[PDB]
C-alpha cells in the first residue's frame, strides 16, 4: 500500500475536528441546483455541509463562506438567481462572506486575514467543485501554513471531458483529486461526523 | 453525455499554444524519479516527451525555465545527494534559468512570477513531475497571474497514491483524472508533445 | 506493396509472445544517456523495453542483458559510468549479463549456451544501436535457427554521416534498419505492448 | 557533420584499392533479373562489379564467388535458370564459387577457408542484395578482423515493405544500408572506379 | 588627487547604506578557518560581515550567501567540513544560497534572477577572497547594470606570489583591489558601521 | 616564505603559452592614453614589448584579435575624434579583426566569444591597457568560457588612482598587485614578451 508524501517526508497531520478548526464552505450557490452546473450529488453533500454547520453553529465554531463573483449573464452572475446561496446553507449571525473571482478563494480576497483573525491553524474546507475551487484553495493554503481537514462526503463535482471524445464521471473525478490532496495538502476523512 | 469545460462555458477558452509563441516551464526533471524513492512508472515516456519540447525549443530560441525542488538533506530531493540532481537528458544548457523551490507552487517564495513576466509570453507550456502535486498546483497558480497554460498529457507523469479504505488510486487514473482537472479550468490540454510543434 | 522475402519464401512466422520468448536487451548502457553517443530517442525506447522487462519478470520469462565492454578512455569505458547499466534497465533476480567486445553478441560470447539453455527458440531483440549491435545479432542469431522478434519502438540510433558530407536521420536509419530485418530475419510490430 | 564509430574508436581505415584485396561477388544470379526479384538497379549494379572483375582479371586480384542455393521451385532455384549466375559474372576457371544457403556467407561454407589463403586483410565486397546477403556478410567479415571496401554502385537492392501497408523505395534503403556498414563495418566509396 | 574612471565619465555613484541594498556574502567558508587558504584576517573581516548581517536581518534587508564547490575530500570539499558555511555566518529563515563553481558568482548561476527579484539596483558585497571571487563577482556585477558597495573591514585575501620569488602582502593586495574596484567598479567605505 | 597561488594549490595551473600556439588579444590599445586623458607613464614601454609579439604573430600566422573602446560623443575614447583611434605602431593589418566595445569586460555585448572560438585556441595571450580595468576584467571573464590566459607583465599598463582618505597607489603598486592577482587564479604570468617567443 502506497504511503502519502505527508507520510514519506513526516509532514503530516491527523484530520482536526470541527470544534478546534474553521469551517470553510466554497461556492454553495444555486448555479450547482438550478444553473448550468447541476452537480448530481449536490444534495447529499449539502446534507454533510448542514451537519458541519449545525454543529460548528451550537459549539460556537468559526465559519467562512465563499461566494463566487460570476459577470452579467454568466454563471455565479451576482445580480441573478444563480449567484445566490442555497438556502439551505446561507449565512446567519453575521457569518463572514468573501466573495472570489478565481478558483483560489485567496486570490484577490481577504481571506487570509480573516483566517488569521480566528486564528486556528486547521481548516475544514468543503463545497463545489472538489477539482476546481476546492481543490485549488486547499493547494493555495499549504502556502501560508495552514492544516487542511477534508470529508470527501461534503464535497462534489461533475462528469467534465477528457481526451478524444471520452468523459471522467463525477465519481472518478472526486475519488482522484481527493486522493491527491491527501497525497500532500490535507488530511481526508470519508464522513463529516467522523470530525464532530 | 458530452459535458463542455468551464472555459468553454465561460466564453474564456483559448487554443494549444504554439512552443515557438510560449515559455517552457519543466517541473522537477530529478534522479529522484528514477534512482530514488519515488520511481515513477512512466518516467522514462514523459521525459521522452519533455526531450521532443527541448530540442524544439533549443533550435527555435523558445525560452527554458527548470524548475528544482530543493528538498531535505539525506532524503526525498535531497540538495546535496544525486537524488537532487537533473536527470541528465532534461540538464539546462548555458543560458536557462533554474528556479528552486521548497513547496508544490512553483511559485511560493520563488522568482518564477519576475521570470516568466520578463520572457514575456503570456503561453506557458508546463510539463514535469509530479501530475498531481507540483504540476497541477503551478498550473493552477498560473491562472492567478493571467497565464495560458498548455499541457501535453504525454509529457507529465505521476505514481500510485493511496484512498479511503485501504484502496490505491493507480498513476495512469491519478493522471487521467488530474489532467482532465487542468482542462476543466486551468489549461488547453493536447494528448502529446509533437502537437505543439 | 512489396512482400517480404519470408513471405514469398513462405518462411513467414508470426511475432512471438513475450510469454514464450527469450528477452534480450542489447547495451541499455550509460553510453547512450551521459555519455559520447547521446541517443535523442533513448527514453522513449528505454520506456518500451521497460514494458518487456515488467511483463517478462511477472511471467517467469528468461531476460539476458547484453552488456558492451569498451578499453580504457573509450566507449563503454567498464571502469567509467558510461560503461553502466541504465539503471531503470538493470539486471534483476539474478538475469544472466553477456559482456561482448564487437556488435554481434554471439561472438565470442556464452550467449548460445544461455539461449540453447533457455531452449526458446523465439527471441524478443531490443536495445542499441539498431543499425550497428542490434542489427547485427538479430542477423546472427538466423545462423542459429532462432526466430527473431522486435518493437520499432523498443530499439534506437543516431544520426550517422553518408556519402559526400550528407546526414542520415536517426529516423530515417532506424526505419530502413527494422524494415531490413523484417524482410529476411524477423517478425516486426510497431510498439511493445504488441508482444503482451 | 557526426562521426563514424569507426572514427570515435579511432579504429577507421581508408577504402583498400583493388590491387591490394580479394573481391568478393555476392549472389550475381539470374533471379535479379528474370526471376521473382527484379532490381531496378541490376544492370548498373552489374556494370559497377564489371569494372572490378576487369581490373582484378588483368591485375591477377584474386576474385571470390558467392552463389546463394534455393530450393526446388524457389528463390535462387538451383535446378533452373533463376539460381544460375547473370552471364556476364559467371567465373573463369581457376575462380572459386562458395555455395551458400544463408544471408552469411562465412555461415556453413569455406568462405572464411578461402580468403585466409589469399592473405589479404582488405575484402571489397559487392552484389546483392545490399541490405541482405551483402549487409549481413560485411557484418559477419568484422569478426575475423577483415576490413571491408564497398562502392555504392556495386550493390542493389528492391522495394521492401514497412508497417501499415509502407513501401521503403530501393534507393532509400541502399542509402541508409551502406551508411550503417560506413559507420562500424567499412570504408565506403561512391563508385568502382575509386578503387582502379 | 587623481579621478577615478566612474568621476571622469560622470558615471559614479555614493556608497549605498544597506537599508536600501541587497547583502551579498561570498564564501564566507570553513576552508578560509581550517583548511588550504587560512586568511590571517579572517576572524576581523567576518566580525563585520556580523554587523552587516545582524543589521539586515533586524530591518528586513535581504541577504543573499554564495557558496563555492570545488574537490570531493578537499579544497572547499562540497558535502565535507571545508566547503562548509563558517558557523556565525550561517544561512538563516529563507535566505537563498547561491552555489558556484567560478570565481565569478554570476557565471551559470541563478544570482541575477533572484537579485532581480530583490529589486534593489545597490549591492553591498563582502567576503572572500578580495583580489578573486569578491573582485570577479562586482566586476561582472557592472555588465547587468547594478551598482556595488564595498566596506575594505568586511572582506579578506592572503599573501600570494608575484616574479621572482617576491611576495606581495594580504595587506599591500587588498589595498591594490579595493582601489581597482573603486576606480571603476564600485563605491568603496572603510567600515561596515559606515553603511548602517 | 613563498605563497602557492590558487591555481597551484587547486591543481588545475597550467605553463605560459608560446605565441606560437595562443591567439593573441590586443585591449585599447588607443591614442587618448598618449595624447589623451589618460596619458599612461609605462605605454611606450609596454607598446614595444605588444609591438614585438604583433610583429612575431605577424610572422608565424599567428592570429590577432584587436579590441577598442568605443566612448561617447566628446567623451574618453570618442571614436568621432583622434583619442579613439588606434596608437599607429599597433594598428591592425589586414585580416586582423576589431571587436568594438562598450565596458570593461570585452566579451560583453561583442562577437569576442565567437571570434576566439573560430581561431580554436585555448590559449590567449592578453595585453594592452589598463591592466586593472579592461584587462583584468577579460582575463577574468575568459575563465568562465575555459580559455587559458597568458600574460606578460611588460605588456600591460595603467595609472595612478586614488585610495580611502586622499591617499594615491601608484600605476607601478598597481600593476604589481593587479598582475599577481591574476596570477593567482587567472593566468600563467611571465615578465617580458620575448619569454612567449
Ligand atoms: N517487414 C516489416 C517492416 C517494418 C518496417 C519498420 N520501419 C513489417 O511488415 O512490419
Amino acid at each position: 500500500h502506497p504511503l502519502t508524501l505527508l507520510q514519506i517526508s513526516g509532514r503530516g497531520y491527523p484530520p482536526a475536528p470541527l470544534r478546534q478548526s474553521t469551517l470553510l464552505i466554497i461556492d454553495a450557490q444555486e448555479e450547482y441546483r438550478s444553473g448550468a452546473l447541476r452537480l448530481p450529488g449536490l444534495d447529499a453533500a449539502a446534507a454533510e455541509i448542514g451537519v458541519l454547520v449545525q454543529a460548528a453553529r451550537a459549539s460556537g465554531t468559526p465559519i467562512v463562506h465563499v461566494r463566487h463573483l460570476g459577470i452579467q449573464g454568466g454563471l455565479f452572475d451576482p445580480q441573478g438567481p444563480r449567484g445566490q446561496f442555497l438556502p439551505e446553507l446561507q449565512p446567519e449571525a453575521g457569518e463572514k462572506v468573501v466573495e472570489k473571482r478565481l478558483p483560489n478563494a485567496f486570490s484577490g480576497t481577504e481571506l487570509h486575514d480573516l483566517l488569521q483573525n480566528h486564528g486556528r491553524l486547521d481548516l475544514i474546507v468543503c463545497g463545489f467543485m472538489t477539482h476546481s475551487s476546492v481543490s485549488t484553495t486547499v493547494r493555495a493554503a499549504k502556502d501560508y501554513g495552514y492544516r487542511c481537514t477534508l470529508a470527501d462526503s461534503a464535497c462534489a463535482t461533475r462528469d467534465i471531458p477528457t481526451l478524444n471524445g471520452g468523459v471522467l464521471s463525477a465519481a472518478d473525478l472526486q475519488r482522484a483529486e481527493i486522493a491527491a490532496l491527501g497525497d500532500n495538502f490535507a488530511a481526508i476523512v470519508a464522513q463529516a461526523r467522523e470530525l464532530l
